[PDB]
């Protein structure tokens, strides 16, 4: 047998089960045993197995945990299986895969990509008499919009860019900088005024009447999350490119999730054959239909687009457009990023809700973050 595991909701469980049944029909000698759970319970399951050396042969993995599990050669490098043909990448661009690489080894194979977006309620934009020119609106343009939306529609401008470990790095990209060094040993940006300018704008918005409720004309999220909001909201919603991405190509092709193979598996070829099937089989992807993010193969993408309805189509058309003006994905979050993230959240509300000056909070943050990461 081959063991396979993932997290998600019940719709995902249902079609993933159907994908596995299809695989077994086409591969009778391979039985698959599935385990699955919501996000929280899933890591609860996988964490003890990781160190006990008994993970499933195919592991659904998240970028924020890839570096941790890839410790001490615990994950199998997938790069050679892309080279011997086990995993076909002839229709998968490199730019879909780099969010799963650490030190030039592919510890996770990306199953789908997401792109940050400003998701807007069209009825509430109209009500306030405002609109978004997504191709080149600026951060100043966004702040105006949030103010205008409140005083002319009584609705929040936005949920707010939460959390800060996602949208401060986005801000940095809009200014041509980066949060993590690619090698994960420290923060890349060195100019504390980037930090100051980010959290001063957060101050202005949070202390304003203009500050989830999207079912708030505006919500900040990854593109995949639009499906939930668009199905929930009777108003029409649209994905817009976020402010000031054009100049430095601030958006990236973020792995929604990845498949990995643990080095302890005794079924690596069969595991990799399943991953190849998952990302390249047209029939399987008529069942997945983009729910795990935009498919990485342009052949699979072409194959499912006719079947997608309005909301799913909006996502694919958003990602396809954004993807022509992107920068290189971040590597998986480095070990100790959990501490950095907690430090950033704690520093955020010392700024927003205590009177901690952003200039003081800035150097102080950068200080301790670099000491966390310095351990590599």
């Amino acid at each position: 047998t081959l063991r396979i595991a993932w997290w998600g909701g019940q719709p995902r469980h249902d079609y993933t089960t159907k994908v596995i049944e299809l695989y077994e029909k086409k591969n009778p000698h391979v039985h698959i045993e599935a385990e699955f759970a919501n996000w929280d319970d899933y890591w609860k399951k996988l964490a003890p197995m990781s160190a006990a050396g008994q993970l499933p042969d195919v592991i659904q993995m998240d970028t924020a945990y890839l570096a941790q599990y890839g410790k001490k050669n615990q994950l199998e490098d997938l790069t050679p299986y892309t080279k011997d043909g086990t995993i076909d990448v002839s229709s998968i661009d490199e730019n879909m895969l780099s969010g799963g690489k650490i030190d030039n080894k592919l510890y996770g194979f990306t199953l789908g990509v997401n792109v940050l977006s400003v998701i807007a309620n069209e009825d509430l934009l109209k009500k306030a008499g405002v609109s978004i020119n997504q191709e080149n609106w600026t951060w100043e343009d966004y702040e105006k919009l949030a103010y205008d939306l409140q005083e002319k529609a009584g609705v929040y401008g936005s949920n707010g860019m939460h959390p800060p470990d996602i949208f401060f790095p986005y801000y940095l990209r809009t200014k041509g900088e980066r949060f993590y060094k690619e090698d994960g040993t420290g923060l890349a940006y060195q100019d504390d005024q980037l930090f100051v300018d980010y959290f001063e704008r957060q101050l202005r918005l949070v202390k304003a009447k203009t500050s989830d409720f999207i079912v708030s004309a505006i919500t900040w999220n990854y593109s995949n999350q639009y499906l939930g909001f668009a199905r929930l909201t009777d108003s029409p919603l649209s994905l817009y490119l976020p402010p000031e991405q054009m100049q430095e190509k601030a958006l990236t092709l973020k792995p929604s999730m990845l498949f990995s193979i643990p080095k302890s598996s005794e079924h690596k070829k069969e595991a990799a054959k399943f991953i190849n099937f998952f990302v390249n089989n047209e029939e399987a992807n008529q069942l997945i239909k983009g729910e795990r993010g935009v498919p990485v193969s342009d052949k699979v993408a072409d194959a499912i687009k006719p079947k997608l309805n309005e909301e799913e189509t909006n996502i694919v058309e958003y990602v396809e457009t954004a993807s022509k003006n992107i920068s290189k994905a971040d590597p998986p979050e480095p070990v100790g990023s959990a501490e950095v993230i907690k430090l950033l959240k704690d520093t955020s509300d010392q700024i927003l809700y205590q009177k901690v000056s952003p200039e003081k909070a800035a150097k102080t943050f950068r200080k301790k973050a670099n000491e966390i990461l310095e351990r590599n």
